[PDB]
């Protein structure tokens, strides 16, 4: 029903804030420039850096890898196959597809193969959601550490951070609120984690994926409070535009207030940053040996 | 359904904790819940002169009704904002409420003591901004001049949760530093309490209906952000019950974290009330040269 603000081509998307109608080609350029600005603003990455993009098969990580590669970054991708039968199989396939289109090396880690059982197979009263996050985070860091990557880039966008903030404020998880934001610096054996999509919304991600022809898993894991928070914040954004941004940017200014609400050791098994004698990952899976994630070359590209 | 304690038919269902109560059992429960809030946060004693700031709305009406039923030494104050077509019936609803409650009502008319009502001032500033400042001053000055020990407001759980949610979204750390059910006596500032702090609006609406309390449902003409936050929190309460309470109680524990975000106090050159500069915010705004004396010998309805 409209036309592009910079050309005679028909409008593809309307940016709710700031108001402007852009076509496919102009939206891509805008979205890419918005990401580059997020990198520049928070000093996330340099061009002389080995980056590991944690791809899951979803839209978020797919676009992160695509944009970073288009912006000329030294990226490689990692897929952690959780081993959820009927889910994780096509999830691995979507990532292979995504990385082939992107033109980036893809490394695959299969939980069922290295640990024994997949997520939702462990004889535990603990929900799969609780230990899945802990398992994904460990393999992400250990893989990047063992292969000497400078940084880890996740798919987490503005909607993801706002819903994370809203949930944590409601439950007053001050320790989690203390360590949030677009960058988590290199501290010990913990690799620097960045969020290049921190300032963009899910609608801009969905639209970007569609335009660049990126296929992803829309369906979410069978084992959620996240979708509740996101809908609540979308309702608020309708009435008052800019809410999500002003809330997230405001949080970054006041993030210093939660510092006294947060407190160290090295694991006896994997030597990774632990709280006690043995780390949370090693204690859970009952591991006696260290998983070595060092690889000479990818599955698709050996030698 | 039927009542959990008698053969009488259910009047209301408490979403958390789950129980069906009749009119007579709900009143008793609601009253006990308020008494517990008083006891828990050490809000009031029986040997205290209390001023309930009644507005004509459900909140302040119930606060006065419950406190009087719990045997407290209450007197009520109505601040008539002078909003033509609104403030007139608002004053009438309070007169009605206090007559039912059986409490002395003191009326202060803005248009009469200041000159112009709220929304009549030649200012680009919205009426909502200076109305709150004006209500707060008269509330404190009246309680101070008549030597009341405390001020009790109608603010309930939904009011606090929406206040918290809005202030967190705008990261107003200074406002978040000084929240909660009690604001103690500091200088010429009178102790402010919230006896309805733990009860929800649905429990207030139901209590008013049961005790036969008529109030103004309609809100002031001067879009309000409060109704947005409340609807958002009601949506959250549906899916996850107890959310509002766990969020408010959790805030009280972490309230200490916003203390470094609030930094000497002065006395006004005109009214001698707690000021930031030479002249206070109230006196500077209305351009007052003289001090308004709120000391009264006896009420409008009960003179001599
Ligand atoms: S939603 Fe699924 S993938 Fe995400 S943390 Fe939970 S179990 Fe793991
Ligand atoms: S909503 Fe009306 S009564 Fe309430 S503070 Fe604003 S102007 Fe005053
Ligand atoms: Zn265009
Ligand atoms: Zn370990
Ligand atoms: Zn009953
Ligand atoms: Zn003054």
């Amino acid at each position: 029903s409209m036309k592009c603000k910079f050309c005679s081509r028909e409008a593809y998307i309307k940016i709710h804030y700031p108001k402007m109608y852009l076509c496919e080609e102009h939206f891509k350029e805008y979205f890419e420039r918005k990401v580059s600005r997020t990198i520049e603003r928070y000093k996330l990455l340099t061009k002389d850096e080995r980056i590991l993009v944690a791809v899951s098969g979803g839209k978020d990580s797919a676009v992160t890898a695509y944009v970073l590669k288009k912006l000329g970054y030294n990226i490689e991708c990692l897929h952690i196959n959780l081993g959820i039968s009927g889910y994780s199989e096509k999830s691995e396939e979507y990532a292979k597809k995504q990385c082939k289109l992107i033109g980036a090396p893809l490394h695959i880690v299969r939980i069922k193969e290295i640990l024994g059982y997949g997520i939702g197979e462990v004889k535990t009263r603990r929900p799969p959601c609780s230990y899945c996050g802990l398992t994904k985070r460990y393999i992400m860091n250990k893989f990047a550490y063992d292969n000497g990557f400078d940084a880890i880039a996740t798919g987490h966008n503005l909607d993801d951070e706002a819903s994370f903030l809203l949930n944590n404020i409601l439950h007053w998880n001050t320790e989690y609120l203390a360590k949030g934001g677009p960058i988590l610096p290199q501290q010990g054996k913990f690799i620097k984690k960045v969020k290049p999509l921190y300032e963009v919304t899910e609608r801009e991600v969905v639209a970007y994926a569609l335009a660049v022809g990126l296929e992803y898993i829309v369906e979410e894991c069978p084992y959620a409070t996240t979708l509740d928070m996101k809908g609540v914040l979308n309702e608020l954004e309708e009435k008052r535009p800019g809410t999500k941004f002003n809330f997230v940017r405001g949080y970054l200014k006041k993030k210093k207030l939660f510092e006294p609400e947060i407190k160290i050791k090295e694991c006896k098994i994997c030597r990774m940053p632990s709280s006690g004698d043995i780390c949370a990952f090693c204690k859970f899976w009952g591991l006696k040996k260290e998983i070595n994630f060092k690889v000479s070359s990818t599955d698709e590209e050996p030698f």
